[PDB]
């Protein structure tokens, strides 16, 4: 690569390193926000829009529950949740802000993102036309030699988790499957149609899971729909593990191409994951016209700004029923969450 691009990642590793083994802890407070509404609600977590009493500033505070948490098994993930998200700086990674925790709860707040999920704008229009995936997929293979030259992997790539910005620019969002890894690591974790083969298969896998799961990205991006889809997740695997994928006419020949070597079943294959790396991809037809550098620095119009009042519009989330949070007079779990 250029020596500019081995620099650049130098730099950004070292940068990485010293906040990862000296992680900033405790650095705001609960009764320093107001709640705003509920923006997503799972198993263990809860995302809310809040406002900073002091500077009115909103940000997007996601909250887990730390009895839930060491019940469904992911305290280990919700660890390197954290760590790794108050240690990155890219330009297309949500920025942490603060973090915090009580007798109940697990707190990071993010900034927050009012133009939401690219899954809601998919879905209202349908398809991204090849332009607009293509800008897109283009924030994510920057994001990905950034993560992966940190020895990170990702592992939930998928339309929900990459918010939509101001200036119509990714942030990726949730980090709560992200992992150091110097080499192989083992958990089942992403979402069905994204899994990698290697995944399903219960292997020893790397950060080609990521490549895999870009070329879903890709694929649902330009067609609507992701190439594995099927109705329950037993069918989905079956389809994935295949290594038969079927692209519709209107795909180019180049997309074609780029997606046949990024759903490589075989992960020695797998686009991403040969010797020449990340360069098969930006070097790849599909992305001819692609401006690596204009995209890491903003510089390029976005295919369109999502439609949003101000900082603190909530039109474009969804609605959910409006739960406490509430703290208990007890510390649980303590020692679980010490490093958090
Ligand atoms: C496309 O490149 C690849 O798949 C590489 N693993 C090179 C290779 C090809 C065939 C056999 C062995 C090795």
């Amino acid at each position: 690569e250029q020596e500019s691009v081995k620099e650049f990642l130098a730099k950004a590793k070292e940068e990485f390193l010293k906040k990862w083994e000296s992680p900033s802890q405790n650095t705001a407070q609960l009764d320093h926000f107001d709640r705003i509404k509920t923006l997503g609600t799972g198993s263990f977590g809860r995302v809310m829009l809040v406002k900073h009493k002091e500077t009115g500033n909103h940000y997007a505070m996601k909250i887990l529950d730390k009895q839930k948490v060491v019940k469904l098994k992911q305290i280990e993930h919700t660890l390197n949740e954290k760590r790794i998200l108050q240690a990155v700086n890219f330009p297309f990674l949500v920025k942490l802000e603060f973090s915090f925790k009580d007798n109940s709860n697990l707190y990071m707040v993010m900034e927050y993102v009012p133009g939401g999920e690219m899954f809601s704008h998919l879905r209202r229009i349908g398809r991204f036309s090849e332009p607009h995936a293509r800008f897109y997929a283009a924030q994510i293979v920057l994001t990905f030699e950034y993560l992966h030259s940190l020895d990170l992997i990702y592992r939930d790539l998928k339309p929900e988790n990459l918010l939509i910005d101001q200036q119509g620019y990714i942030q990726v969002t949730d980090f709560g499957f992200a992992k150091r890894v110097k080499g192989r690591t083992w958990t089942l974790c992403g979402t069905p149609e994204y899994l990698a083969p290697e995944i399903i298969l219960s292997k020893g896998y790397n950060k080609a899971v990521d490549w895999w799961a870009l070329g879903v990205l890709i694929y649902e991006m330009a067609a609507g729909y992701p190439p594995f889809f099927a109705d329950q997740p037993i069918q989905i695997y079956e389809k994935i593990v295949s290594g038969k994928v079927r692209f519709p006419s209107h795909f180019s020949s180049d997309l074609k191409d780029l997606l046949r070597n990024l759903l490589q079943v075989d992960l020695t294959k797998r686009f991403g994951n040969l010797k020449n790396g990340v360069n098969d991809i930006k070097n790849h037809k599909w992305f001819a016209t692609t401006d690596w550098i204009a995209i890491y620095q903003r510089k390029v119009e976005a295919p369109f700004i999502p439609k949003f009042k101000g900082p603190g519009d909530t039109s474009n989330f969804d609605d959910y029923e409006e739960e406490e949070i509430r703290v208990s007079i007890n510390e649980k779990c303590g020692k679980e969450f010490t490093e958090f």
